[PDB]
RNA sequence: GUCUCGCCCGCCGCGCCGGGGAGGUGGAGCACGAGCGCACGUGUUAGGACCCGAAAGAUGGUGAACUAUGCCUGGGCAGGGCGAAGCCAGAGGAAACUCUGGUGGAGGUCCGUAGCGGUCCUGACGUGCAAAUCGGUCGUCCGACCUGGGUAUAGGGGCGAAAGACUAAUCGAACCAUCUAGUAGCUGGUUCCCUCCGAAGUUUCCCUCAGGAUAGCUGGCGCUCUCGCACACGCAGUUUUAUCCGGUAAAGCGAAUGAUUAGAGGUCUUGGGGCCGAAACGAUCUCAACCUAUUCUCAAACUUUAAAUGGGUAAGAAGCCCGGCUCGCUGGCGUGAGCCGGGCGUGGAAUGGAGUGCCUAGUGGGCCACUUUUGGUAAGCAGAACUGG
RNA sequence: ACUUUGAAGGCCGAAGUGGAGAAGGGUUCCAUGUGAACAGCAGUUGAACAUGGGUCAGUCGGUCCUGAGAGAUGGGCGAGCGCCGUUCCGAAGGGACGGGCGAUGGCCUCCGUUGCCCUCGGCCGAUCGAAAGGGAGUCGGGUUCAGAUCCCCGAAUCCGG
RNA sequence: GUUCUCUUUUCUUUGUGAAGGGCAGGGCGCCCUGGAAUGGGUUCGCCCCGAGAGAGGGGCCCGUGCCUUGGAAAGCGUCGCGGUUCCGGCGGCGUCCGGUGAGCUCUCGCUGGCCCUUGAAAAUCCGGGGGAGAGGGUGUAAAUCUCGCGCCGGGCCGUACCCAUAUCCGCAGCAGGUCUCCAAGGUGAACAGCCUCUGGCAUGUUGGAACAAUGUAGGUAAGGGAAGUCGGCAAGCCGGA
RNA sequence: UAGAACUGGUGCGGACCAGGGGAAUCCGACUGUUUAAUUAAAACAAAGCAUCGCGAAGGCCCGCGGCGGGUGUUGACGCGAUGUGAUUUCUGCCCAGUGCUCUGAAUGUCAAAGUGAAGAAAUUCAAUGAAGCGCGGGUAAACGGCGGGAGUAACUAUGACUCUCUUAAGGUAGCCAAAUGCCUCGUCAUCUAAUUAGUGACGCGCAUGAAUGGAUGAACGAGAUUCCCACUGUCCCUACCUACUAUCCAGCGAAACCACAGCCAAGGGAACGGGCUUGGCGGAAUCAGCGGGGAAAGAAGACCCUGUUGAGCUUGACUCUAGUCUGGCACGGUGAAGAGACAUGUUUUUUCACUGACCCGGUGAGGCGGGGGGGCGAGCCCCGAGGGGCUC
RNA sequence: UGGGGCGGUACACCUGUCAAACGGUAACGCAGGUGUCCUAAGGCGAGCUCAGGGAGGACAGAAACCUCCCGUGGAGCAGAAGGGCAAAAGCUCGCUUGAUCUUGAUUUUCAGUACGAAUACAGACCGUGAAAGCGGGGCCUCACGAUCCUUCUGACCUUUUGGGUUUUAAGCAGGAGGUGUCAGAAAAGUUACCACAGGGAUAACUGGCUUGUGGCGGCCAAGCGUUCAUAGCGACGUCGCUUUUUGAUCCUUCGAUGUCGGCUCUUCCUAUCAUUGUGAAGCAGAAUUCACCAAGCGUUGGAUUGUUCACCCACUAAUAGGGAACGUGAGCUGGGUUUAGACCGUCGUGAGACAGGUUAGUUUUACCCUACUGAUGAUGUGUUGUUGCCAUGGUAAUCCUGCUCAGUACGAGAGGAACCGCAGGUUCAGACAUUUGGUGUAUGUGCUUGGCUGAGGAGCCAAUGGGGCGAAGCUACCAUCUG
């Protein structure tokens, strides 16, 4: 046959991603001394658009422990911010929207973002524009924590992860239709090669195992094997229902 | 060498050494040696293999100056129509709100130039201006827009708003060289003369039916003999004299098997749409069949009978006769076969020189006519026997 | 008939059949002469043939910077020519400086200096990459068969020492 | 230039660079007094005001425009001289007033709208901050994120012409294709189409004679009006305000 | 810009520019893209709708190879993979077949190595026993599929009703002679002087039917069809005109093709001759045309057959393979509990813990663990109230 | 393989016939069979009679069982058919296991090779019979399978590698495990995106032979026709022609004969629709029906459909049938069919198929030879000219209506003709332009838009600026003349 779509995504130089008007990577400062112990401030700059994102971005400043210099660091953004506020990070810090501090001195039942999933991972987790999770238990023996996440999954982390308090900023997006094609373009140009799928089926069988024929129909079961190989693998992946 | 019955020998150490006869038998063997080397010719093979002839497969490599798509950075697009939110004013209303007149200028909106494209004329040209052009008529024209250059992706791989489309006039797997004189049961071609002999298209076997092997048909090279050499035997798409074989033509059914017509003597006899009647075998008919003697017609898969043409043997010296020997075979005594030694030549017609052994090619698609003959309405149709072309 | 000069009639109609340039071409440019061949007829003409001549910069462009991206070192892998990868498993800059020490040739005054003892040192990755992106500063007049923001005249200006 | 009649007529020509100094003119999200409703000011539109409007007086930026130095000597237009000529030659005049615009183009500013799109980086240069570090004596201090004036230099490579119905690719002087700048008069809504001026050309690889047939491109037709034909195919009607 | 008079042989957007309409059905919502050089379409795409896997030692994928690489400067309002196709109104039953999927020691089967008995030893035997296949559940907006006979209503005909045989269910709501109906030019109405056409109705539908999407319905279409008004040389029926040619002359000047050649009837023949046979007949060299023949030119017929010649594509053909699941040996070390088969200790094993090989992330490798010199304080003990012990 | 595919097996075997009197002999020729069955259905000996038919006998009947007579096979012998068999080869009883071990020869098919099957002998061991003798499978004709590999049986059997012993392995001889495509490969589909070497040894058009089917026509004559075989029809039977129907065949053509239908144009046939000249009726008149000579002139306009065929409207003297490579594509068109894209239904798991439907889709070349039409010229006559004759060839005129004859003849009536005459028309043909119309660049004369020659006048430009009237000429059943 033929390499069909997807089996040439993997290897890049046409599907990779556009990067040139980003404007970094977002993730919360390394571990030190003071933010281990007692707390450390920081001040709010300016708010900004990313491109390929849905989530502002904020701009902080921190004075430096140990040299006469400022640093930068790009935070994801809690929904409240402003600029002129003071920021303050690590564990002496008071439960409040937009500071950041570990989870085993929260209490129950409260929300986060920007969450780590192992101790110094500079943040992971629930970084997406209307989403948060949320604490569950504690438990002081043994130094662990259970955290729900917004696929409805509870999961064990640590005690000193860190996170930051509050939703993401961009809440309540996708209750917008879009109408139009043309801004879909413009929406996906901006992220990767992506946008039209032509369907397998107005293919013909060089090229996908689902094309040809007189007609337009599979001919054959669209769930597949778990282990199936490369080419073979489209479909209902491992699908344990089909309907509703 | 190999089975079957067997009685014996020699050896300083007797076995699980060695020897006879034959029912007999398996062998590319013996029996008074013929080969070895050199050259030439023909023939069968393996090699590029008489010459030219593919679609294709492998190894290694050049290509994105056309086109497909993504990114970086730069440029480009008359004049007009409809009139969304928002704003002002006047009037009404108890209120919420509403009516009328302006302003404003949104939109993968409308008409239309540049530009980008490419419907119809199924027009022109159709050895052209042109290996895809020209003319008028067309489509869209602030946007999933048009475009320059730079940069990424390379061949069972790339890219694809998908048509199996494009990848340098080439794509249902590019091009360049080599492997490579790839293979071909198949097409086309094969170079001077005279003489001589002179065919087949049929059998059996083959994943055989456009082809090969096998026998047959043909040629060449010989060799053993003999004759008008006063001097003979042997042969034959032939006739004759004797003698066997056959079951086809015709004929036959008052003879078997099978089929079939009609009336005379049988209610033979079962029963009657019924029959004169209580009906019966009192009668009286008959019918599907049915006893006796006769009658008309039939047979590739029936036959008592039985040709014409045909096939096989025989027509003498390898015969006849006389006498005697050998035999585990057979046995009243004897038969039979084999060996020995003697005596007796024309054995129906008409013809002519016979026999034997190696090497060996081309063929292996057939066709017609009398006569006989199968299928078919018939055929310049299909399939066979005889002879001749 | 076709060259040239003059006169007359006509077309292009400023999104041009006009005046200048990029890519590409490469002497085709300018004068004198020729009429074999070529210019699908002709030619006293020619982008043809022959012989000669012609492109001048501190300020116009390159050169400099980086872009998408390509690509060495260390390391790793690989039969092997080599391939991956670009801060990733690296004692990764010779960077400089104020002070002290003996020396230095010039009238060792002032120096740089080969040399150290000290002394502050991050950067974070060699290098390449656009004659349309970024990047200091020149204008007018005149002059040739053919050259001008370059030659001559006259008025300015940037950088460095 | 026209004048046979008219035409105070029609046509052409009618200027000042770079770099400075001064001033018009636009813009300000700049300051000081002061305290606003009977709410005001204000744009085509918007929009603004005790977080300080209107009204008064001030400051800053751009100032491609006018004046001035350049610079009238130079250039141009006319009427005349000399040099045989081999001449940037010599003269006499001039190089002037005003005005309108939904006008076209180029540019500078103000302001608003659209975006699940948010619209490059680096070389290089600059100012500020405690003064770190210090440095230097009444005539010194050397840097200097520098006031005006003589000085010295600024290397290498390209630069001719064509840029297209004849210098490029298409075998060719091929009706094809190939990125940009400048852009007048009239009609008209208009860079539509029709005629003209500046600048360019000789009808697109040849000419003369005559007007048969069939062609190709254009047109017109009495009366009827799709009866034609697979099919109103092609042509024709309507057409702007 | 609006209005009035007068004037012209009704001519007046006077040239150029410059939309034919209307009534209806089928498809696709629209804008957009597409087979360069025969197909621009009803085909692709889209927005909307719905399912599927995945919480990072991960999912999808690349790769000869590696602390390799892409999505990823990412983190479920996201990344990858699939089908339908705006809106409105709806989305019916079948888990028998096939696929997918869950668990599972409790059951057959099930390889290497390992365990044990016999033998002089190769060897043989036995017990053991992983994934997978079977055993069992869930799923149809997963591939897909969704029936016959007979009797029956006070005139006939129909047949609401009843009986019956089998299937995983036996076609629901809608719709139809359609771009889907062989018999077929189905039947009835209308359009017409006349209609195998077209519109509306009927429906035991050879063989319609529900995201293999059903039914509708405004605007748009270089889409496919029927009819009507105006219009016309499309036609009755052809004619006239203008330009460039063709034609003649001067000058320059090719090609394809070509056995030999070039008047007919009939006869026979490889059955349809220019040439043969029997008859008809036969007179130099040429000019403009036209298209009957030359079975005219081009391209070793793509239709059909054969070949023990091929290639593209598929699968339940045959033989294999990358990748992937799983068991075993090595790298593999420390300690502690529990329980075994033989036989009267052996190793085995399940579990818990450790770190030093190994792996991961972060950092300009910047303050780790104990300790009390700590002390601003607190609470717990002794407590000379002064101390030190504990929790911080 | 009477083209291939679907079907069948004529692919290994047996009987009868065809097959032409030895033997042998073909076709998808006729009729049928096989891949088995048997501890006896094999083998010896002895004894007996079969099918059926008749006559009798308690229940007893068409048929149970008993007895007698006739009985040439008319019954049986495993299966298909054929042959053969009576104190058997059949039925019944007794005993057994020649269905065993071993060489070689021959026959059948045939090359004169193999398998298989069969025959006659020889050596052994045996069985049955009193014994002669018979028996080494089934009364005869068919019932089955190589190398290589594996497994079993056998001999105090050879080798196992420098010698010896034991195990294993290899050898020798004989059975079995199997190839049905049966003298013997290990094996699924599709291509409309397709390709190559060849083929008229082989198909889809024409042509050719045949004429079953289709069409047309004769013979004899039972009945029809109230009566009356034959005015006109004609059963049951039978003899023929034609190639405008569809078949059968496969001779030419596969290095190419351009494949449906309409448009256009010419010629030919007769099996006569009408018109001319005539005959016959169940012919009073008028209309109609049968037939003869005859192919001269005619046979139309339209809705539907791609149509050939069909069907309806309307007029007409009439609305007849055919051909020529199923006339005619360098003459048109390209609607359909018959490439490439695509949509539905049915089938296939699927790529894909449909003899089902639907939409879009490149139609080349003449300047050669001939023929055909037109145009110059040529031979000879001494040269040249004027006027003329004729061979030979073509060939052209055709139908209808109206008034009169006449509401006459005829006929009961209803109704209803014709011959000569007069005037006119259709289709065709040949010229012509007085008059009407059309053309119009005489670029003739006015009018008018935009622009340009300073303006007026006079003029030009816009591939014929537009529009109005229009001479000569060319032309029309759209005007006229003639046959
Ligand atoms: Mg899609
Ligand atoms: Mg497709
Ligand atoms: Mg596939
Ligand atoms: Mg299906
Ligand atoms: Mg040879
Ligand atoms: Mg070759
Ligand atoms: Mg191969
Ligand atoms: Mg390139
Ligand atoms: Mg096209
Ligand atoms: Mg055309
Ligand atoms: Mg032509
Ligand atoms: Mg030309
Ligand atoms: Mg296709
Ligand atoms: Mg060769
Ligand atoms: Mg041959
Ligand atoms: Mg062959
Ligand atoms: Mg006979
Ligand atoms: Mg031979
Ligand atoms: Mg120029
Ligand atoms: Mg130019
Ligand atoms: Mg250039
Ligand atoms: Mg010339
Ligand atoms: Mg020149
Ligand atoms: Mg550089
Ligand atoms: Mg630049
Ligand atoms: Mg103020
Ligand atoms: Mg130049
Ligand atoms: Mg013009
Ligand atoms: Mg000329
Ligand atoms: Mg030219
Ligand atoms: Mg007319
Ligand atoms: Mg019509
Ligand atoms: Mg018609
Ligand atoms: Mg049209
Ligand atoms: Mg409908
Ligand atoms: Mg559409
Ligand atoms: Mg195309
Ligand atoms: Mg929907
Ligand atoms: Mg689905
Ligand atoms: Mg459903
Ligand atoms: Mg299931
Ligand atoms: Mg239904
Ligand atoms: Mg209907
Ligand atoms: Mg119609
Ligand atoms: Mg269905
Ligand atoms: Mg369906
Ligand atoms: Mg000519
Ligand atoms: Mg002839
Ligand atoms: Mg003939
Ligand atoms: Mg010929
Ligand atoms: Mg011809
Ligand atoms: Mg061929
Ligand atoms: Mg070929
Ligand atoms: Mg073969
Ligand atoms: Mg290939
Ligand atoms: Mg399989
Ligand atoms: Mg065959
Ligand atoms: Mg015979
Ligand atoms: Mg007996
Ligand atoms: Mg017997
Ligand atoms: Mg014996
Ligand atoms: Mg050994
Ligand atoms: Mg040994
Ligand atoms: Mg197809
Ligand atoms: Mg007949
Ligand atoms: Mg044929
Ligand atoms: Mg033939
Ligand atoms: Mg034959
Ligand atoms: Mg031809
Ligand atoms: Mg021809
Ligand atoms: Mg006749
Ligand atoms: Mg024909
Ligand atoms: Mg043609
Ligand atoms: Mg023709
Ligand atoms: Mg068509
Ligand atoms: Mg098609
Ligand atoms: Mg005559
Ligand atoms: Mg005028
Ligand atoms: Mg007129």
């Amino acid at each position: 046959g033929r390499v069909i779509r997807g089996q040439r995504k993997g290897a890049g130089s046409v599907f990779r991603a556009h990067v040139k008007h980003r404007k970094g990577a977002a993730r919360l400062r390394a571990v030190d001394f003071a933010e281990r112990h007692g707390y450390i401030k920081g001040i709010v700059k300016d708010i900004i658009h990313d491109p390929g994102r849905g989530a502002p971005l904020a701009k902080v400043v921190f004075r430096d422990p140990y040299r006469f210099k400022k640093r930068t660091e790009l935070f994801i953004a809690a929904e409240g911010i402003h600029t002129g506020q003071f920021v303050y990070c690590g564990k002496k810090a008071q439960l409040n929207i937009g500071n950041v501090l570990p989870v085993g001195t929260m209490p129950e039942g409260t929300i986060v973002c920007c969450l780590e999933e192992k101790p110094g991972d500079r943040g992971k987790l629930a970084r997406a524009s209307g989403n948060y999770a949320t604490v569950i238990s504690h438990n002081p023996e043994t130094k662990k924590t259970r955290v729900k996440l917004p696929s409805g999954s509870k999961k064990v982390i640590s005690s000193a992860n860190r996170a930051v308090v509050g939703v993401v900023a961009g809440g309540g997006r996708i209750d917008k239709p879009i109408l139009k094609a043309g801004r879909a373009y413009h929406k996906y140009k901006a992220k990767r090669n992506c946008w039209p799928r032509v369907r397998g089926v107005a293919m013909n069988p060089v090229e996908h195992p689902f094309g040809g024929g007189n007609h337009q129909h599979i001919g054959k079961p669209s769930t597949i094997r778990r282990d199936a190989p490369a080419g073979r693998k489209v479909g209902l992946i491992a699908a344990r229902r089909t309907g509703r």
